[PDB]
């Protein structure tokens, strides 16, 4: 009944929480602000978002965080009547650390005014809160072992947390070193029939991604492994659309059925090519995925074998749809942008991204280059198909070649393409191809780039995505289109090409301005258009 | 009279500033913080440290700020009865991008409390404010070019400041190219006779470094280029000890007579070696020196040729020295820090580095690692002589290997050697020592630490640094010291040995502590000497 | 009266010998077959290829030796009625060793049949036979020093060869080791007045390239150089259009006159970029060119500074011009081919190359890649001017994508490209571009080469080098040319691209067959053009 993944493109470390007959899930959202994305589903199939929590300063603040930095694994759950949700702000993506942050914050409803944050910890991502059946809680996380000769994955600690106190009590104490496959983190505690079950994940999210599971009738352990583990793994199949399949949580249903959400890599067409030398590459990051589990001598598993199952069988209710959250094409009517829009790292004010300046139009100040960790006018949503058109309809008068405004297909600050207005010496202002790939520039069209006549107040700008490659075209009148000429891979805007291992996110699409020059240029975006083909 | 370096150890980007018979300099200070250090001089030989101005949130924010960001050459002037200064806070430091923010600030006393800054611009660093007869004001500063099918440092721009609006005015005009030198930054406007003098620094901050000056009739050209053009440089002087000499500044004393200050980077002793193949390793990075000038037929001439000389004849006023302004022993009885102390990026408050809450000591609490770019509890001083010892005693009971406390000289957040007590599963509480070379971390002592006696209440920390080598030796008493069986070479904290090539700082010595654990473990440094051999 | 460079095009290290009023200059040739090219002049003016000794399988066996390995430096001199020449062949150009076996071989006559090679000694290249007046015999040449911790160039060896027992003979001796330059090699001696004069190349073949001398009273030492040392360079004459000048050679004329001959490098013209920065690419290699001596106080200085001139003054001889020896379009009629035709590493006889298969035809037996350091179907000529064009007329029926036949412009095993033929499973017959970089394989021509119709037999290739670019051209009927529109750039065909530094050769242009299946399928080429502008 129900088609993986259930959360398309960017959607990586969900975190399921059951309220009832309701369902949320929550997802990584890294360095994209606003902080975490949770969806709300009545059948499991279906999804709508309806919260984005992390969205003050005082809560999440991303200035300067490395790329893939910020908003690791968060945790979702509901207990004494109210929403807790755990999150890291990693500062740290590269090298013998992994520095960051373990916070709380909670809500009395999913989608209302989350509570400034507590603060937990730091000895490592992960962070899940355990609410035990007397009413006690207890924070697991990974412990990080930064020396040179040993594995940094440490296994999982655990630690009272005292509600009262708003801080973890006691001495933490190592609970769980992991199987043979180590990269133990993602750690759950589950009180089911007699044991407490911890849930990890193992191998690492690249192609060896497992959903490891361990069970005790002591919360301290020591811990007892699945007998067949992993509870769930990609690695033995290599024809399986569903990749990487691992760091899971599990949901019982008021229907008495199980199921595991796990993230999922979806490779690209790689036919003709050796199976196991790469095992390919993945624009639309990690998505969301569902497992159906069954219950065998007090061990969970997953239904047909310990690996992704494409389409499953949901639980026993009626199926609940949704109107679409978004206009195909967005005229920019309201006054909020469309919730699917995020911005890098930091809010954008007023002073920067506005509605407010000239009707019906999303007006950007310029600010920095796309190679900046700091301040940037960029609007952005996801890749969310590997089939696609996205379009845009731009206002803009650069004086100088340090102004520029475009539509941006954008992995991280040293990965990137676009097509982008901007200024020259004899041309004056003029359209052009810019990639930037691990920091390096390509300006495909240099020396013949594209005169943009006087009088023309609009310039149109298209992508059209076609799974592995893709090409930008432009129109001065709305009606008349020219193909540039330049294909694009799809390949280098995915977690898979990214050489430094921090890549945890996936591709976006949006509309960026740029003011090197610090006069407070702007340019007005009439609509954004995105379209599945 | 007057022997070179004036300011020793990291000062680059020296701008000079006459207010009567009151001489001051500023240079800049990149990543740390406080922003900008200002010295005062009677005679143009002694110097004191009299001002650190940017040292409010709201003036510089750097948290994030990468390695060599930051607090770029600043600019000091005096007119209408207050100081001006001017700086950079660079975002972007490697690739096509070079982003960062153009800022003046006022006081009408040099150790004033100064205004909160005004923005300028973004379109280049070197930001220099001139004050013409006539009373109008002008900015000028390098504009840059981020096209790949160019060189970067496209000119010199220049832009009235109106004083009543504060902000720019009127249309920004280039009114200099550079010479075949190119890297044309660092402009400097001087009305002299009936002529403007254009002032810059080309050929880059490395051994082809220079000072370049041009004169005009017309404050936006032509500039004409002195007709013996370098004005100075030691790129032709492969032996001169004083290397990389340019990025000047001019000073016409009360006394009708000429200087001129500027950088220079002095290599370590190179025999057995090639004279040209690498022209040398600066651990003491930029430093700041003093040249006299002589005019002839409208021009200004270096005395001694246009290589730096290592002594020159100060100017025709009585000698006046200064009582030293640190102790050689710090014994942490103070109310605040000695001012030749900085931090990271930020400052820190009571709740990392306190002073109050163990009188006599210096309390750090621990915070991130040696490699994070945002918070670390980290207190050093610049290596300032060739020949030194730097030695600290500090209690520290860490209970984890996530802790550790110990002296750290300190390059940037990928280059830096630490003698540091930690904690491991059978030996307790050790001596260890850690490097980091372009982020590859080295544990030298290896499984071979020292174990410090559970008896022990402080550890005695040194490091002896003789040119080319140093070492790191420990004493559990004060008086029975043992060397570490490592030689370390200080090239490897030195501008020129960094890959990046965003390397412009030198190197520090000082005092770490790190919880990553999140416990808030701290250690208390009992005093930090700091003596010249 | 005589212009730079004499010899255009790759002609390093040059050795001149003077035989009463006949002048000889003999150059390396690296991996190219035959081994050294022995140019004669009258005038040192107007020079003409007269032998190219080393031709023989038993005087130079190169088979897989590496790129810029095989002949360097070569020693010519004459005495006792016959000429001296002295060889390496380098084995090993990588790493910490030099592997490489230095060679005497001699003959009555320039241009005769050589002798067999006399092995002398392995501890450095650059050999060099010295004639005592006293008709005693010497070699000196570099020693070489392996160790880490150690200056490789340890200094120049001298020792005794014995003519009778056709050996080395007493014991090796170090008569100098430098100046702080280093990289001491080249030596030279000459004995004029009271003095033993040692010559040595200093600083490298790079931008720092010096001429050193030094005498001494003894032929041992010590030696006292030159108190205006270098005698040449290039190194503070940045604007020099000549650079990279050193290695050279001493000629005492018939006319009382004293010249010096050197190697130098001509970067591509470089408007806009740094001077300093990086100092050129130059694609024709390292050219020789000529300068004149006069003498002072027992010390010859270079007339015109010590820096190379342009033009210079040449001695009072008649002048003797030479008439062409080749013809601007190659119709393939004669015996032989022309001797500016090398081949790599090895000869190739009629099963590989003949002009005898097809009158009228150069027929290539294709046989291995464009990356093969073994046996390659290869016959090219150097690039000897920054405006040519060079343009061939081949035919050719590939069967498999496994065989190719075209035009090449060619560095080394790891860098070229070519215009060429091949063949494709659904096209058929196609032409296309294929580039090598760094091994890196691209073909700008995917998915759009050209078909070649099967009617046609012969396809006219074509290249036009224009300074800092070239482009291909084609045409099936000689008369109407079509430029594949692709703009290649010369840089990547020079010595200063190459990334492994021993890149010691130039640019050739050339014809090339490869049959990678064995099928012993071959082209005939119709004719070959070069001509400048
Ligand atoms: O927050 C999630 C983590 O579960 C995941 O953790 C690891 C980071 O370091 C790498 O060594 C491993 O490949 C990876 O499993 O990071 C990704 C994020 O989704
Ligand atoms: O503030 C000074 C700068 O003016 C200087 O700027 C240049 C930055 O680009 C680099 O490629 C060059 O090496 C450098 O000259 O850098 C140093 C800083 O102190
Ligand atoms: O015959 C010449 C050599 O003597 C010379 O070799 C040196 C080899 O190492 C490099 O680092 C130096 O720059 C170079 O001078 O050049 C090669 C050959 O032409
Ligand atoms: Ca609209
Ligand atoms: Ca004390
Ligand atoms: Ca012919």
């Amino acid at each position: 009944k129900i088609k993986n993944p259930i959360l398309t493109g960017f959607h990586p470390d969900p975190s399921i929480c059951r309220v009832g007959d309701d369902y949320y899930i929550a997802v990584s959202t890294f360095e994209w602000f606003p902080g975490v994305r949770i969806y709300h589903s009545k059948d499991l199939k279906n999804w709508r978002l309806v919260a984005r929590p992390l969205n003050r300063l005082s809560q999440l603040n991303m200035i300067g965080n490395p790329d893939s930095g910020g908003v690791w694994a968060p945790h979702l759950s509901y207990s004494d009547g109210k929403f807790w949700l755990i999150y890291t702000d990693v500062k740290v993506v590269e090298g013998q650390w992994k520095d960051g942050h373990n916070y709380l914050v909670t809500c009395d409803t999913i989608d209302g005014a989350w509570s400034d944050p507590i603060y937990l910890n730091s000895s490592g991502f992960g962070p899940s809160l355990f609410h035990d059946e007397d009413g006690r809680k207890y924070l697991v996380n990974m412990y990080w072992d930064h020396r040179v000769d040993h594995h940094p994955f440490y296994g999982i600690v655990l630690q009272e947390y005292s509600v009262e106190q708003k801080k973890l009590v006691g001495e933490p104490k190592i609970i769980f070193k992991g199987t043979d496959l180590r990269i133990t983190e993602g750690p759950h505690l589950y009180k089911i029939n007699g044991y407490y079950y911890l849930l990890t994940a193992e191998g690492g999210t690249r192609y060896n991604h497992a959903a490891t599971i361990a069970r005790s009738t002591s919360l301290y352990g020591p811990y007892e492994v699945h007998p067949d583990n992993p509870l769930l793994t990609s690695w033995p199949y290599p024809r399986n659309p569903l990749q990487k399949a691992g760091h899971a949580s599990i949901v019982h249903t008021h229907t008495d059925e199980w199921f595991l959400v796990h993230l999922t890599g979806r490779p690209l067409p790689r036919e003709g090519q050796p199976l196991l030398e790469h095992r390919g590459y993945c624009p639309l990051g990690r998505e969301t995925a569902i497992q159906r589990l069954e219950w065998k001598d007090g061990w969970p598993y997953v239904v047909g074998g310990n690996g992704p199952s494409l389409e499953i069988d949901g639980p026993s209710v009626e199926e609940v749809s949704w109107e679409k959250d978004y206009d195909e094409k967005d005229d920019f009517d309201g006054d909020t942008l469309n919730h699917h829009f995020q911005t890098l790292r930091i809010p954008l004010g007023e002073d920067i991204a506005t509605l407010k300046a000239r009707p019906g139009h999303l007006r950007l100040y310029g600010r920095e280059s796309l190679t900046s960790r700091f301040t940037q006018a960029f609007v952005a949503r996801r890749w969310q198909h590997f089939h696609f058109v996205a379009e845009t309809k731009v206002s803009f008068r650069p004086t100088t070649f340090q102004q520029s405004a475009g539509l941006v297909n954008y992995y991280n600050t040293q990965n990137w393409t676009t097509l982008q207005i901007t200024w020259h010496e004899e041309k004056g202002r003029i359209l052009e191809l810019m990639t930037c790939d691990h920091l390096v520039v390509d300006q495909p069209l240099r020396g013949r780039e594209i005169v943009v006549p006087d009088d023309i107040e609009y310039v149109y700008l298209r992508v059209t995505v076609q799974a592995t490659t893709y090409k930008y075209s432009y129109s001065f009148d709305g009606m008349n289109w020219i193909d540039l000429p330049v294909t694009f891979e799809s390949y280098k805007l995915s977690d898979d090409y990214i050489k430094s291992r921090a890549a945890f996110t996936g591709a976006f699409v949006g509309m960026h301005c740029r003011d090197g020059s610090g006069q407070n240029n702007y340019a007005d975006f009439d609509y954004f258009l995105y379209k599945e083909l």
